[PDB]
């Protein structure tokens, strides 16, 4: 073990703490002023008689004592410096308090409490012995007491800071920046306060649990990155759209003979931060590449949903809802029906999360969610096709992949209000389906009240005009009822701040503080060219002010809204809990 | 703003650290042993030239100074003590550290950290001055120094000690007790779990009250006693289903008259407030209390009820004692044949008064109690409720006591119900019980009205998030505290758990806003942590 020590005017209490354990201590490095009234030589001959003990001294070099303000900093950054350059990697290190004055003594007891130590602890002696053949019988007598206030776990998790921070032995205050200044500054609203999900989030010293409150930065990459999140709004034929991943499912066909590999979507300017809005149209035209036309290969199939798999679990995602369309991908020439896709799909999905399971190592659980488009160029029976074939699928029971419920979506430009296609959505709740509904994406506030009350659905696409009816706003929030919304391609397909040339604000931070449970989520990942994460992380930008919090919430509502068993639920939110306390704990380190 | 410094031997701290701050502060308390060398005339006198702010002097009785181990421990036991004692209600103080030796200086320092302060700080004079004029000549030279540490939030859960023990009217060593010892290992253990278990690491499903010690977690987790009552009176609750007109039992015949409601309306919050509840909502008939000839409308009486309802809230804020939020139902009686169109009435009365606005009280549902039958099923009144949700109100339903499923699943879907009352059979229909799930339906079951198996046990475990509620007082006899210790017998294998579950599900279940949901969570948060941790040492 390493023990650590801060003395004045007493030499040699260090060997005095040097008996604290009866088994002994293994190293020892002590940092003190440059003050004359510490004798080094003492302490030489003293951890000379013990080689197996290793002895480092480190003194404050130019600040003989604190006197002002300039030297309490100075002494302060050169210690913080030193102990996290000294401690041990694994352990925490030892560290005693019986000597120094007033200064850095409380210094390094703040110091220890911010980072940790094994333990902490005071010695004092009844005859305050001058030399050690007194020490030795003030031992022997019990007059010396072993003052110890308790164990110091202090923050498990900052030590990253010697290696971001290089380690400078040899340096003053000229530079330095107390990030931890920054952290403490501005600590202490009602909803900060009480929003907290997790409840381990309680748990966190009071450092990470004010750090968690800080307006969001583009900085934090790996922090976000490494928290599991869920995705309940992607769509699985915007997966590979270009690149390596395009290739892999081009390479996968069965017969790659009739594999279109000229054709090649357009780029766009700084994508996916695009430099201007793009219409809708366009949007689906990059998706071209993919789609339906290239997967009803069934290689074709199985290479994109192990793919997306893949990404999806490389995401650090733990739960995610894919919408897929089954009849779009069924071709009657080869007997591929839709079912049949659905049901291959189902099995793949299986396989892949009992593989990942059986290792025991991260896997994210997935559900389907069936696509009952809007049917361009008329045919709409087969909207009860869809409806027929997931009630089919849902009672086929047996699985762990299983279905959830259905989607309803598609183009705006029919000017479709959930009345259209209400008139056979009714037997969908007999069996215990749940519903969603793309309502709203630049229409009229009328269509979504029918959407919530007639159709009964429990989530919503985008919706990103709500703001304008504060009536619909109050009866969304009572009824508790999730809004899907995909930052990324929003802000593609219409233009939101700080892009140049326009005022629309984005409507989260007010939908948050509102309280509605609004759950982000990708899209088309292919297409945006952005995943999860990036989409996440993008809000610092997209909504200035926002904390790292209402992020932990946004996945707390995600939880909340996804159409799944409550035994489920409660197991995901113990796991959630679990890992996400974990990660804060460990990420930040830095 | 408050001051706290530890006295050892020398009047040094006191004085300078008042002065350092350029505004001064209010009130200042130093702590000491009970060591003869220090004086208290100086800052007595000084403190006397400036009577407007507060100043107080702490003694630790038997201790001048510590000597062992047990003089330490004693030590920091009392200036933790003398420091919970000496919290500022809301607001964080300042500390001032270079009293004393430095173990009081670390004790000091350690009990900054422990319970947040505003901003801690230090304070040398190269001189050393002694008598008053001359600190404020070195003053005035620059020579005074403050060495600012920081601002340390501090543990939020580990303000609250102050509960449990302010002051034990100055223990002795016989009866001495470590009580913030206890405080401490209690966290350190939490950590200690945290950090080296997993399975118990994980599970935490509440509202973040994980921060009391694993002895109450423990306790917690045991099975409800027929002792618990007075620790189940002490707990906050919630009473979502109240009707007023059947407290003193009355209504129809009696009530006609002015001063007899004032007087229901008084002794129902008195009776509410008695047995500690935070909430509650009331379902009312203000047709079965107009009086036409005495020129009194259903109206004038649902405004007379909102009136003095916001007056006896606002009465007892004032006091800034514990008051009892309180929002009004209008019942729809379903008298089916005659006066069909009474329930119209209702329902455009409800409308009507919820738009007043203005008053901490007010309409924020209706009902539809009344004579259940299969022609009263909500396939019959629903053509009048395409309205009700178009001005953002909200509605409950009573059914399944003796309707049947299909009732139910209408009334959930064609109503829109976020609500539901009773409904015990809801076990012999699997779907349904799914289709309640998913909805987050709740239910409102008060088991002495089904008392005059018990299923709820069975409810928990799937899901339904249950309500527990007194129906009426008067002639059920019987409080909602009494209605959760019969739950104790009734339905053996309860712990004490699922009664927090059950509170937490009803002030999920109210019909209130976003922000007023936020403020009753964290009310009701803190409340629980306080009383659990009271009672978890009786
Ligand atoms: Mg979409
Ligand atoms: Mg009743």
């Amino acid at each position: 073990r390493v023990l650590l020590c801060s003395a004045g005017h007493s030499s040699m209490v260090v060997p005095e703490a040097f008996h604290a354990v009866p088994e002994g201590f293994e190293e020892v490095h002590v940092f003190t002023t440059d003050s004359e009234k510490f004798n080094p030589v003492v302490l030489n001959d003293f951890f000379h008689s013990l080689p197996n003990v290793r002895f480092s001294i480190t003194k404050c070099h130019g600040l003989a004592d604190i006197l002002n303000e300039r030297d309490f900093e100075f002494y302060q950054e050169m210690l913080w410096q030193w102990y996290l350059t000294k401690m041990p990697d694994n352990e925490l290190p030892y560290v005693c308090l019986s000597g120094g004055i007033k200064s850095m003594s409380a210094s390094l007891q703040k110091a220890a409490t911010l980072f940790g130590a094994q333990s902490v602890f005071h010695v004092l002696a009844d005859n305050n012995p001058r030399n050690i053949e007194e020490m030795f019988d003030a031992l022997q007598k019990g007059q010396i007491h072993f003052i110890e206030m308790g164990y110091e776990p202090g923050w498990a998790a900052l030590r990253r800071l010697k290696k971001i921070l290089p380690i400078n032995e040899g340096c003053s205050r000229d530079n330095f920046k107390p990030l931890i200044s920054k952290s403490i500054e501005e600590i202490l609203d009602t909803g900060k306060s009480n929003q907290l999900p997790f409840p381990s989030l309680a748990i966190l010293p009071p450092i990470a649990q004010q750090w968690l409150q800080l307006p969001l930065s583009a900085n934090d990459g790996a922090w976000i990155q490494n928290l599991p999140k869920v995705d309940l709004h992607c769509h699985l034929g915007g997966f590979a759209t270009s690149g390596s991943l395009l290739d892999q499912v081009r390479g996968a066909a069965s017969e790659p003979d009739l594999i279109d590999r000229t054709f090649s979507p357009q780029e766009i300017a700084g994508w996916p931060r695009s430099h201007k809005s793009i219409s809708l149209d366009k949007y689906m035209e990059l998706g071209n590449a993919n789609g339906s036309k290239l997967l009803k290969d069934k290689g074709c199939l199985i290479r994109q949903v192990e793919l997306l798999y893949q990404s999806l679990v490389n995401d650090n995602v733990a739960y995610a809802e894919i919408r897929c369309s089954p009849n779009n991908y069924a071709d009657k020439n080869k007997n591929r029906s839709a079912w049949v896709v659905l049901q291959d799909i189902n099995d793949t999905f299986t396989r892949l999360i009992t593989e990942a399971k059986q290792k025991n190592q991260f896997y994210c659980h997935v559900n389907l969610l069936v696509i009952a488009s809007r049917k361009f160029s008329g045919d709409l029976s087969d909207i009860s096709k869809h409806l027929a074939l997931a009630i089919t699928a849902m009672q086929q029971g047996e699985g762990v992949c299983r279905i959830v419920g259905v989607d309803l979506a598609g183009f705006e430009n029919k000017e479709t209000r959930a009345s259209y296609y209400e008139h056979d959505f009714k037997a969908v709740h007999r069996c215990g389906l749940a519903v969603t509904a793309h309502a709203g994406e630049n229409d009229d506030p009328e269509g979504i009240w029918q959407a919530v009350y007639s159709l009964h659905a429990r989530r919503l696409g985008h919706a990103l005009n709500l703001l304008e009816a504060p009536d619909l706003m109050r009866t969304v929030i009572e009824r508790k009822i999730g809004v899907e919304m995909c930052p990324y391609a929003n802000y593609q397909i219409k233009g939101f701040a700080p892009m140049p040339n326009f005022s629309a604000l984005y409507p989260l931070k007010k939908y948050l503080e509102a309280g509605i449970l609004v759950s982000v989520n990708t899209d088309n990942i292919g297409i945006s060219g952005a995943n999860l994460s990036e989409n996440l992380l993008i809000l610092a930008d997209l909504c200035p002010g926002i904390s790292r919090m209402d992020v932990l919430t946004i996945i707390r509502n995600s939880i909340e809204t996804a159409f799944i068993s409550h035994d489920f639920r409660m197991e995901l939110l113990k796991f959630f809990d679990r890992k996400i306390y974990d990660v804060c704990l460990i990420s930040i380190k830095n």
